């Protein structure tokens, strides 16, 4: 039930970026007469109808998501030498930015840091929930995009055979601070999207980055798998933090070492509900 959209329908392609899962362009969509992003690879080498069948039944299965707190897929791009997915455009970029980008954005005050880690909640949890269910496994805060009134919308869910079609396609790689150590050595673990959740949690509360000051990826991967976390002190995590208790449970619950201690994400809808009231 998937809609193919003709290269010849995306105009003004501007690129914005790039990474392991394709690279992202604006469009304006010359019938609908909105602007459109599209997330798609040059595909080099041909490619076989097995291979080809994959991916589309992938995108498939992922169009079935529709949610509120999720960016839904539009439609695919399906061209001998062009293999795109179009969805609605966001036009406030990623909760990356409203974060750490401290110039434009001086204050980024509760209510809101909260509406989003709500919203997120939500989403994954509804992804969680389909049949069968969706997971994210690639959640991180560049995923966690913002539309014109800073409502979340949950991107780049499930991309799985997507993402060794953009292996393939090489003969770099993306961050690891939101991935739980059982995956480092490669899996269908539902507990992987809930240690991203944590980690987003914690960067959402203190505006900080998670393991600054350390230089390497590697020197992070061998530090968690150990069990080290980032840290949580007053000078992180300040006093003032509306519910401090509850949310740095939230966050040790949710980066647990052990897989099994974790909470699902309707426990995290359970205990975030009261904390939500306050505003």
């Amino acid at each position: 039930a998937l809609p193919t959209i003709p290269y010849h329908k995306l105009a003004d392609l501007r690129y914005l970026s790039r990474g392991a899962s394709g690279t992202v362009s604006s469009a304006r969509h010359a019938d609908w007469r909105v602007q459109v992003a599209v997330r798609h690879l040059h595909i080099h080498t041909p490619l076989l109808d097995s291979e080809r069948k994959d991916v589309l039944r992938e995108a498939e299965i992922l169009h079935k998501a529709r949610f509120s707190y999720i960016l839904p897929i539009l439609g695919i791009c399906n061209e001998p030498e062009f293999l795109g997915i179009v969805t609605e455009y966001m036009p406030n970029g990623s909760l990356n930015e409203l974060l750490h980008r401290k110039t434009e954005y001086p204050d980024v005050a509760w209510p809101l840091r909260f509406r989003i880690l709500h919203e997120i909640a939500l989403g994954v949890n509804y992804l969680h929930n389909m049949t069968p269910p969706l997971l994210h496994h690639d959640l991180k805060t560049q995923n966690i995009l913002l539309d014109n009134e800073f409502h979340v919308k949950i991107a780049d869910f499930g991309l799985s055979k997507w993402r060794m079609m953009s292996l393939s396609q090489s003969r770099e790689g993306g961050t690891i601070i939101y991935m739980p150590p059982e995956n480092y050595e490669p899996r269908a673990s539902i507990k992987h999207d809930i240690y991203s959740y944590a980690v987003i949690t914690w960067e959402v509360l203190s505006r900080k980055q998670p393991f600054e000051d350390v230089t390497n990826p590697l020197q992070i991967m061998y530090s968690v798998s150990q069990g080290h976390r980032p840290v949580i002190n007053e000078e992180s995590l300040p006093y003032d933090i509306p519910h401090r208790a509850r949310m740095i449970s939230l966050i040790e619950s949710g980066w647990a070492q052990n897989p099994d201690e974790r909470p699902s994400f309707l426990k995290c809808l359970i205990e975030l509900e009261p904390v939500l009231r306050t505003f």
